[PDB]
């Protein structure tokens, strides 16, 4: 047997892990990861199987983007297969996976224009050109919704197919399904992956110990490339992934009632968003703040939580005001610096990644786990991932007059989103004096890459030391690419 | 001989057909030009007919019917206009400012008002076979709002527009003196009658001046001038002061939109609207309050109010612009919500009033229904429910009343906007239901006001409430 | 038997425990109540030594409310020799009990001027009349708070000697106090006292088994009354105990910093506050909400999360926005019906009560441990309690009139700590519609009682059958002591 | 000839007018202006005798501001017996000029702390070191105001002996004085002051008349300047005067009734602030905005109406809410690019200017009006206003770093004040980002010349072409005067 180990025990590396020890009887499959899911991205995710849900104005009119969309249209047809053999390997006690079937994105006013009615748009036009089964309804026929009347939705559309998971039941059922196939759970953590000879040899753990490996595959979340990174001139090669830092909340119902689909909006300032995840037994998820950090971050901030519960009891239930919180979850949403997943293999034989899905790895995790698994056993995967190999130049998606459009706009969003109360003058006074300061980073940090708007606010108000670091890292990856 | 009692819209449009249609007959109009509470020079206006439907009004068979009647007016502008026109030169200036209207829907104010109503004028269009069409809120031309105020649904109406008031009057008042009528610029102190007839007016120089016909349209002064006459205290409907806040701005760049900007009717028969104006100004209205005496002079709170309302929810740009004028005016409100049109049991005795938010748009059909009746026709087949002698309509139950008027009261806290904690909406529904349940009871058995008559009531002295549960007591012995 | 139970483990039963086992060596004292101490007001505390913090005009009206003031005034004096006795006990690494020594309280326009300008003159005058060292202060000479502007302070009140506790710290010292002077931890709850010939035999606990007893003090905090109603008589004799629910939370301080004094307002609507307690380790205690409930509970509602970090951010500290959020703590205030703490002997022989003491059980605690003790020894405590005997006729401290003033009051004070912002119409019309509906409230329940504004809010929104139930109530209480 | 022409009739002209024509009995003194005082500040004004209450932190750091308040506090000591000559030459159904003796003072948090907190300090400061009667006094004993509780005052100073005068009845009292004492109203405009070999020949007026004489007071408000500036060499020898346009209401209160006293706020963002002074016949007058605007304008904006209105409603007296609005009064406050009073002679003999007075010259009045009678009878007039000549290079009252600290305090003053409701992250973004726009403004403005706060916003938010014509007339001053 030819063993292989998998780094992380979130939604990507148990699914990879699944994956593995199903359709491979010739290896050992041993997968790294403590109970604590420490920064764990998928344990704080309600969680939305979002394609259409996640479609924004910014990221279709990008050729990476438009690929990244058409592979989550591609994920969403592998979930019922994929849930009933999770289920298969329980029974009835061990709770459903599914929680809902449908979406409703709701529009408000509380929010941008610029970036609320635009993506609005962008949904609509989206799931028109894709033929996916959907109907703009009247906010009237929108259940169990009860939004302050000045919060309130004026349209929803209805999204047949696009539904949610309870993150928590798919983690139990994944870890149940890869020990049925013969995999085996060390509850430690990878410190080291060791290499020579251009091979991996396998992984040092933080208990001391040496596992050897003819395969490795990284999906630690936030802290893949961190991980990789030690190895020699990957540093710059493999891009970075940031904590992309997301609060959510459960929430026991006043009266234990709950939507019978998502409620949503679309994606908002900073690829931030407000929804409701079904769960059962009187339960709703509510989410979802995001924050870029240089650092991991592994509890909620007060203006987080104030930001999310405000947000859900005036927009979504004022029911929810009386509601019993159970728990405030915290968890780093891989934000890779470039805006693109890194799925696939390295010029390391037997070194593979699963990292850099930021809003929606959990989604995409059947698709992706099939891609890799194919690559490992020497076929060609899905086609279209070919662009998000981990070992790559920065990705450009976008030019940096649209970065910085997008920064201000997202900027502005804050406040539109709190939603503030100004004199009508201010408004345009911040957006005249927010150009500058932000053209002005852009031309610093680099002569060719730009940061993504969720990354640029980050870099603006971080430590000169921080900025100066990044200018360094990006000009020695231009360096190593050209 | 003829005589006209009033030199509003109403007034001067009676005035105007009778001296074109009777050039035998010797007509005078009086009033004043100082106009005092006079709802036309405040108006912007409007020739509203869709644009003022709400779900409420077209619940009830006497609101279908008032509808109709706008929409037949609608048919009239053109003709009239072009007749208005012609009396003048270039240099009068266009009576018509816009040809369209947009209404839009925003969340700065009660889903189930503006909610309700914006569906209501969306069926009643479709019902009248209007031409219309539900448009991108990006295609409405002009508009600037605060984000957070902006509306996310837009209907653009064709054939509703508006007139400048000001320009209206100058046209009838030059019509009216070329078709031969005299303008006589002082106030009725008194009908004259005996042997069941009328026999002219006392004027307020001392002057009588006699008459064969005499026509009330002296607005919200209209029923206390008749009611002096024997009987008529408590067989025609009480009128009150919808008193009415609008302004002129002269735009920070001269600009103005090509339609007419609104939304629905709404708290207490407020509303936000934009009309056109020639030479870089723009009207924005209206405020309103039901007044049990008359007003004069805009309160701080509807000038705020009304400002606050245009500069987030139509054009920030607004924010930065020149106030040129506050316009003050009370709509004629009647007592049971309805017009009082036609004829009295007195000969040659007729009135014009009572029609609070449309009487300038409905001016043309009204006018020429009062001309048929008076030469001894039928006039326009769907008035005969808004005859001024009449027993109190009571076109809605006690129980929609006391869920409007509650809808309303919490209305004026959304469209403001407030920001409250969350309990408090429902803790002032469940507490405003009670007192409004107990008004209602004590006013009378029988007769229940309307919303915005309800509130003024409910807040007026107590003197006040026991004068108007002896008045409807008063109408009730009269009739029943 | 001499066996002494002590039936709870909050501040009251542990002290008055170590104030017995250290005076009595001869005696086995037996201390009942678990380590999740369910409902438990202690752990949620800061806590304040609060006596002049917690002054109201409305307090200092009536002369229960005078009487009440002069013990948390003479419970201050006790506190350093308290504490000393604790921490000797301990070692080093126990930590401290005292965490400040001092409090400034800030008057702010975030509130009723009904309320807030009332107190803060209140305050001011009955630290004149006590002589207590104080002194009014500039609002820039108060260290380390950083308000929003529109909600800051305009003054500021320096009181000496009146400071905190940490309340963990408190709990562990007395725990280990108390197995230091012989005392014993059976961590079980008592279900029934068991009492004939008119006295006690001992407890019957939840694992089914018995104690016997000579004495049995009750301090179970908002159980206490519901444990004692059950024996014969003593249902309409011991005043009814509520759940005062309150919020608080642990937070980690941006930069680690702390204020050297309590800061705190005075007390606001229906008996909440705000307030920050320094702690060690660059944690901060923020507090704290209130809420009678007629039945318990254990979560926070949204609602109390979002006012309690609205106001702490804008009013003491912007910096908390960015603070990491480490906990949120309820607990249950002992919500006497009658406003007055229960503190004494019963008419069963051995049975005490050390109950209803609401917002400051916590800073009298060492002066009511004494005061049970003195009795149990054939003394007479403390002057000035005997009026709180726990066995009484419904205290009724103010006229219906005062009471309707203001609950009236404290009504329209939620909309201005929100604070809200109305049409200025609004604020008069709700006045005028309150009076009304509370006005007939009061007139129902009964001809002589009248439930404190407190009790009488959550009775309006109760359901009818809990009001008809309370109706019953003051009418069987009328009939036994009339 | 010793004819003298007063050019202007607001209460400066007439004030000197009164004065030169009392003085001079033997003298043809003939004072132009018409009814209309079109853009004039007097009619517009309240008016208060402000001295005291005008104090801020900032003037009172500067030489040239302790002067002018100096002088302020001199004009003071004029008012009794100033009205009492007034009054003399009319009868009591002329109406009283006084309309209150004394000034209450409110500090609320609508404001900017380092404004309104600095400023209360400075009054009080400056009433202490002048040894002026005034008592910091309870806010509940402050007669007549309602306020929101949110917008309260939570400290109050009454000032003695600063009271406010009926501008309409003033005006109509100085020129019956001026009539009676052989003054002649000539109500046409001067077009052109007349003057060669160094001497006023006289006046070219708007009906194309010439008026000869040997002395010409400009007392012309903010036309005073562009009226000097046509003379030979003047244009760059006279600081211009811009127009300070303020917006102030007249309201007919719900029951008749107003304060005994002036109530006002220290000066607010760019000299604008907050004010009610009392009138006869249940009239208040409510001020008052201020906005420098480098054209002329005679109507109010939408904005000033509705800030003004709020402000009054919320901070004074709510009952003004359902008050009838009587009339919307705008005046231009003649506002010197320098920010010092223009008062004197110039090198033309017999021309003389006292204009540039800001928010004060109804105040300073009968000093101003004595001063320039002591000079025109070769005197030296009153001490102290020598540095205030109106023919002088600009004053430099502070360096270009107190101002940018001030321009942006005033900026961010402009939020506090509204009361905006944002994130409380905004604020410190905000004046973060407004820091290098103001510094790269005032660098580009002038090496030597830095306007203050109230006009360097207005140039900040001018054309392109208005920042450039003023970079040319400093850059002309400057070459004139070095
Ligand atoms: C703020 C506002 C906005 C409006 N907007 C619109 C709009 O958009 N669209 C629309 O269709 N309508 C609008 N209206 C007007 C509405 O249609 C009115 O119902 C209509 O203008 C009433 O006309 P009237 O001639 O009956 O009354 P008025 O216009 O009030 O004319 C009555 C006249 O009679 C005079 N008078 C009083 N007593 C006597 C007497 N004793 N003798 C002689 N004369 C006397 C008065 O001084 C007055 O000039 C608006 C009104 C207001 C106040
Ligand atoms: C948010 C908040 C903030 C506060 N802040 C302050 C402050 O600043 N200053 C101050 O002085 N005080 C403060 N207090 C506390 C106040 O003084 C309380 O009145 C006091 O703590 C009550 O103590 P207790 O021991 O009576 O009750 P508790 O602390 O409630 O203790 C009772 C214990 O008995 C246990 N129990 C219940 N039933 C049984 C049973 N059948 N058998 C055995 N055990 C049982 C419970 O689980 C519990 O642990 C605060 C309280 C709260 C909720």
């Amino acid at each position: 047997q030819t063993d292989v180990i998998v780094v992380g025990n979130g939604v990507l590396g148990l699914s990879v892990g699944v994956e593995i020890a199903r359709t491979r009887p010739d290896v050992r499959v041993t997968l790294l990861g403590k109970p604590a899911r420490q920064y764990g991205a998928t344990p704080a995710a309600g969680a939305m199987l979002g394609a259409f849900g996640e479609v924004t104005a910014h990221a279709l009119a990008s050729e990476h983007g438009r690929k990244k969309h058409a592979l989550a249209v591609q994920a969403q047809r592998l979930w019922p297969e994929w849930i009933e053999s999770l289920e298969a390997t329980g029974t009835a006690a061990d709770g459903r996976i599914k929680t809902a079937d449908d979406t409703v994105v709701l529009l408000n006013t509380v929010g941008h224009s610029a970036l609320d009615d635009a993506n609005f748009a962008a949904v609509l036009t989206a799931l028109k050109e894709a033929n996916a089964p959907h109907e703009e309804i009247a906010v009237e026929s929108v259940d169990w919704i009860d939004p302050d009347p000045n919060s309130r939705p004026l349209r929803a559309l209805h999204i047949e197919g696009e539904g949610s998971v309870d993150s928590g039941i798919l983690l139990a059922a994944l870890e149940r399904s890869f020990l049925q196939a013969g995999g085996r759970l060390h509850p430690v953590d990878a410190t080291e992956i060791r290499a020579s000879h251009g091979r991996v040899e396998g992984v040092v753990t933080d208990d001391g110990d040496f596992l050897p490996a003819g395969h490795v595959v990284v999906a630690a979340g936030a802290r893949s490339q961190r991980l990789v990174a030690a190895l020699p001139g990957l540093a710059h090669r493999i891009p970075r992934i940031y904590d992309g830092v997301g609060v959510s909340a459960l929430v026991d119902t006043w009266d234990g009632s709950g939507p019978a689909t998502v409620l949503r909006t679309s994606n908002r300032a900073f690829a931030s968003g407000l929804h409701l995840v079904p769960r059962a037994g009187g339960s709703v998820y509510i989410g979802a703040t995001n924050a870029v950090c240089l650092e991991p971050r592994g509890a909620a901030s007060i203006e987080e939580t104030v930001f999310l519960f405000n947000c859900a009891t005036h927009q979504l239930h004022r029911g929810l005001n009386g509601s019993e919180l159970r728990k405030v979850q915290v968890g780093s949403r891989p934000a890779p610096i470039d805006g693109f997943p890194l799925i696939g293999g390295t010029s390391v034989e037997g070194l593979w990644m699963l990292s850099g899905t930021y809003r929606d790895g959990l989604h995409m995790s059947p698709l992706l786990a099939r891609h890799v698994v194919s690559l490992m056993d020497g076929g060609t995967g899905v086609d279209g991932l070919r662009e998000f190999r981990p070992e790559r130049d920065l990705i450009s998606a976008w030019s940096r007059e649209e970065i910085l459009d997008d920064v201000v706009r997202h900027t502005m969003a804050t406040g539109y989103e709190f939603p503030w109360r100004l004199p009508l003058e201010w408004p345009h006074m911040m957006e005249t004096f927010l150009q500058g300061p932000f053209a002005e980073l852009a031309d610093r940090l680099s002569d060719t890459y730009t940061p993504p708007a969720d990354l640029m606010t980050a870099i603006m108000f971080s430590e000169r030391e921080q900025q100066d670091e990044l200018i360094a890292y990006y000009a020695d990856v231009h360096r190593e690419w050209h």
